[PDB]
């Protein structure tokens, strides 16, 4: 498998490769994990707070490392998914909420963050373990063992077909919750239906992230 590099502490571990890559200091594939995150980045440039123990690491692939019919609008739904199978495969009632959330019950405990730069794609993903402020991790299982499950589900290759019609069985329990558009307003998922990039419309307006 690839190169890890564990830090116990980084300001955060998507700006971190980012900027190697950017420098051409590193290549993908390789694998990047921060025991404790200083500045953990959400989508839209939004904070995702560091808690007292927590999953947070970044992965660089190549576009080889990823299927042919995957869309790049696709990309956190895809690997979002396979890091929920991950979890499930090791006893977590974890699910995806769209666009790119972890949840647990009706609680967000983690998420997805995929960057693109030159055909790579940085694929962030942060959940927490231990923590009185936010949710938490439903399961036991090491942080090497949920990655290395997650290097493996990946490793498989399945078409980006294949993934989105497990996920379009589990869709609908989005249906009753929210997100953020791009401008930060909440939306309602109540009459979304997904489409077949990942991509969802409501009522003739369709919205990515
Ligand atoms: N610890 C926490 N637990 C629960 N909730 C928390 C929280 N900290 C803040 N919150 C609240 O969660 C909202 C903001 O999160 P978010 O913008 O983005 C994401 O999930 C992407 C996460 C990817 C991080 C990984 S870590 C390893 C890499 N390096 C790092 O730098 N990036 C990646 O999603 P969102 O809330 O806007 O919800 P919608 O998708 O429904 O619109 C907001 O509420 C906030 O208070």
């Amino acid at each position: 498998q690839c190169e890890k590099r564990v830090f116990d502490s980084l300001p955060s571990t998507q700006t971190y490769l980012l900027e190697k890559l950017k420098n051409n200091e590193l290549k993908a594939p390789i694998l990047i994990v921060a025991k404790n995150q200083s500045t953990g980045i959400g989508s839209r440039g939004n904070i995702w707070e560091g808690t007292k123990s927590a999953l947070t690491f970044s992965l660089a692939l190549n576009a080889s490392d990823l299927p042919k019919d995957l869309p790049m609008q696709a990309n956190a739904l895809y690997l979002g998914f396979l890091f929920k199978e991950v979890l499930k495969e090791l006893g977590s009632q974890t699910w995806l909420k769209w666009p790119n959330d972890l949840y647990l019950g009706d609680q967000k405990i983690g998420g997805v963050l995929v960057n693109v730069y030159k055909g790579m794609r940085v694929c962030g993903i942060g959940v927490n373990r231990v923590s009185k402020k936010w949710a938490c991790l439903d399961i036991g299982a090491s942080d090497d063992l949920i990655i290395e499950g997650f290097l493996k589900k990946i490793e498989e290759n399945l078409f980006w077909g294949e993934v989105l019609s497990k996920y379009a069985l589990e869709f609908h329990r989005s249906n009753s919750f929210s997100f953020h558009n791009d401008w930060g307003e909440l939306v309602s998922l109540k009459d979304a239906e997904l489409l077949e990039d990942g991509r969802i419309c409501i009522k003739g307006k369709i919205y990515d992230r």
